[PDB]
């Protein structure tokens, strides 16, 4: 399974994450390093958001998950 975030800011990165790693662990990390924030930023992929409380094992994305970056807080 491999994760990617797409940044409309003209920021393309992609992150390879598990199917049963929890994608906060995952945008926590890459937020971290990133030194990004949810409450300003928010992902989601076709018809599936994509946040904290957004498991894999759930949210169940595709191979490459590929996930649209949108700055903003949280899904809503």
């Amino acid at each position: 399974s491999a994760v990617s975030v797409l940044a409309p800011n003209g920021r393309r990165h992609t992150v390879k994450v598990t199917p049963s790693t929890v994608l906060l662990q995952v945008l926590e990390d890459t937020c971290r390093r990133q030194d990004f924030n949810p409450s300003e930023y928010d992902l989601k992929f076709q018809r599936t958001v994509l946040d904290l409380s957004l498991q894999w094992r759930f949210a169940n994305l595709p191979n490459n998950a590929k996930l649209e970056m949108v700055p903003v807080s949280r899904s809503r």
